């Protein structure tokens, strides 16, 4: 019963996850002196712009071209030859207050475990027992070859790579009783940025052997992988010059990858009270704690909200066949175990400390640091 | 076994949702005179401002200024007093070239049938046939009800309606084999923006019985239906001037409503090279026609590209448990009855038409009137 299962993931420098990141830092920014502001910063970015749009209430004094330029330092675009660089780009600022409207309704005069959803919508959460994160190999190797790459970037071991980069990790599972197990690592596809001197087959050649090889256990490799590397032959041109990005165009390489299910909401840029972030990441929370409780090896949380009512809506779950427990009895135990109001998830997961822009690449999950990743032990 | 499942969608003035129309109205403009423009065009809308910015190349002339006010102005922006007018907005155009290195791999020389892929990715098809449409219910429903309102507000039945609005509904659902049958409406609601003289009750009670009961089949709806209409109390501001927008940013409700899988690809601003959209639009294609075909009740398609690489790197289906056939052996039938390659793609599916605007707000799927909502008849 073999199938594949493709998953996808960005490096640093790609122009959405730049946006990202620029997002988040500048809402860590705020949270650094004001921990309740209210923020949704959207960022786009193209050929030497930066442009910082949307709605900031706080009390916090941000130098946004310092907050953005040594973000842009920081992923490593420092020049004009690599295609952009944060000492000489644009940056432009349409930020506004948040609207009067929308915060008479979410949190105005209300004490903070009342506050309301910031806004309707649905969220997800997921959680697989097939790695030690609880999360599916296609994504996590995938974020893990990004990560290398920047690695060896940073570390100067191989000075011809550039920031902007993407991977792309097919595996081969079969299935057990509505689990999945991980075979064989069907094909990879590499593309990243690089400056003009190197050769193609000496790229190729460090992509197989210091960056594949030393991230995906070899188990999981064979003579009959597929190795697309550097497969369009020249990316010379990249970052923004290359490709326009926007903030929250990036939303299934930062959760699964393609499994469990997505609402639709992006997370960088935006404060607690935004449900889309809070409640997605509470939903994360549930299924890891499901899973590593015993109640199921697989299970997909969905969770949605009202703009101002700060009790979910609907709450569901789906074991895909793995948990011996019904549905109706999990869900008696996530009412027993979880307070999912947006202002009980913020105190149980701390969700005011300035730790987003961490968030910002390399996916907001399977990463032990986060809270919401710190599973919660279950009465039932 | 009955559970719960949330979809929301939004009106066509929801600021997200101008940014995919205005940036499909590009992609228009461009292709009814030049059928192989080269389109990835992006829109930012905030507080009088559009930002159209991307990558273009191709022989059309197009005036930029022209087709965003066009655009605007159909969706019914049109006074100060609504918050946003296409007569007095500033518009702002950053659109460069395709990067040479980018078309040099995909399309350079290239026969149309063999043109690669433009971009890594991973794309879902999804159908169920619990719909007419072989949709979910809750995305559909969704959908209809801020269409509804759209239409109360151009006939000048409901004056105080304005453009900007949000639909959320939540459907009970029993299981069969599978397949999913919907049973009763739980929870609806919705939010739209108003201007200053209706009153809240009065707003309230013609959402109930001029939107809702106009669009929901009443077989769903009882007595203990949970209605959340106008939940904030007050949403006078509201398009741009109340939320920043981006191209890209509503793709679950493009899509299927958080049920089936998406990929991560943003379809609006996008021409057929890109398999974000034509891959994503074949496979919802082949979906539907396995349903009509009477090989499944429920099925999810994953197919995933390299960059200029014509064929697919895998292709997988999901049938939920609700097919007699494997799903090795349906693979052989799809394989057998289409072919996956985004230059045969926009043959079958005549991708180079104008059309994209039409599917830039109420659901790419979904509406027959489009290719790849017309089942293939299949050899099996
Ligand atoms: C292929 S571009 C998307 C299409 C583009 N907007 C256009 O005009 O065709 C998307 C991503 O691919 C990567 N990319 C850019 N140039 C590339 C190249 N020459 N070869 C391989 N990948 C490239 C970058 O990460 C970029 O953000
Ligand atoms: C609630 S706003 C998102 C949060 C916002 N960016 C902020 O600063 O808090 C998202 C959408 O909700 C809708 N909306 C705006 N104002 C609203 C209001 N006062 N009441 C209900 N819905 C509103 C609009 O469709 C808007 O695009
Ligand atoms: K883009
Ligand atoms: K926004
Ligand atoms: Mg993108
Ligand atoms: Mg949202
Ligand atoms: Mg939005
Ligand atoms: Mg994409």
């Amino acid at each position: 019963g073999v199938f594949m299962f493709t998953s996808e993931s960005v490096g640093e420098g790609h122009p959405d996850k730049i946006c990202d990141q620029i997002s988040d830092a500048v809402l860590d920014a705020h949270l650094k002196q004001d921990p309740n502001a209210k923020v949704a910063c959207e960022t786009v970015c193209k050929t030497g712009m930066v442009l910082l749009c949307g709605e900031i209430t706080s009390m916090a004094m941000v130098d946004y071209q310092r907050v953005v330029r040594d973000t842009i330092k920081h992923i490593g675009y420092d020049d004009s030859a690599k295609g952009f660089d944060f000492k000489t780009c644009n940056v432009l600022v349409a930020l506004e207050q948040q609207s009067p409207d929308i915060a008479q309704c979410v949190h105005l005069d209300r004490n903070e475990e009342d506050v309301g959803a910031g806004d309707q919508g649905l969220m997800f959460g997921y959680a697989t027992d097939e790695t030690e994160e609880c999360m599916p190999l296609t994504i996590i190797l995938a974020h893990k070859l990004n990560a290398r790459m920047a690695d060896l970037r940073r570390s100067g071991l191989l000075p011809w790579l550039r920031p902007d980069s993407k991977t792309q990790v097919t595996v081969q599972y079969m299935q057990d009783n509505g689990a999945v197990i991980p075979v064989r690592i069907h094909t990879i596809v590499i593309s990243v940025q690089h400056n003009e001197d190197i050769t193609l087959e000496e790229m190729r050649r460090a992509l197989k052997e210091q960056v594949i090889r030393a991230v995906v256990p070899a188990k999981y490799l064979d003579e009959d992988t597929v190795y697309h590397l550097q497969p369009s032959g020249r990316f010379v041109i990249g970052g923004p010059q290359g490709d326009a990005g926007v903030t929250g165009r990036k939303i299934i390489v930062d959760t699964y990858g393609g499994w469990g299910a997505h609402g639709g909401g992006a997370f960088s840029g935006k404060d607690y009270t935004k449900v889309d972030r809070s409640a997605a990441y509470a939903a994360r929370w549930v299924a890891k704690s499901l899973v590593k409780a015993g109640l199921c090896r697989r299970v997909l949380v969905q969770v949605s909200y009202a703009i101002g009512v700060a009790e979910p809506l609907s709450i569901s779950i789906f074991t895909y066949g793995t948990s011996q427990k019904t549905e109706r009895e999990l869900l008696d135990v996530v009412h027993k175990n979880f307070d999912l109001r947006p202002g009980v998830i913020v105190r149980d997961l701390d969700l005011k400390k300035p730790i987003y822009q961490k968030t910002a690449c390399y996916g907001h999950f399977g990463r032990s640091e986060f809270p919401w990743e710190v599973p919660r032990k279950l009465v039932f």
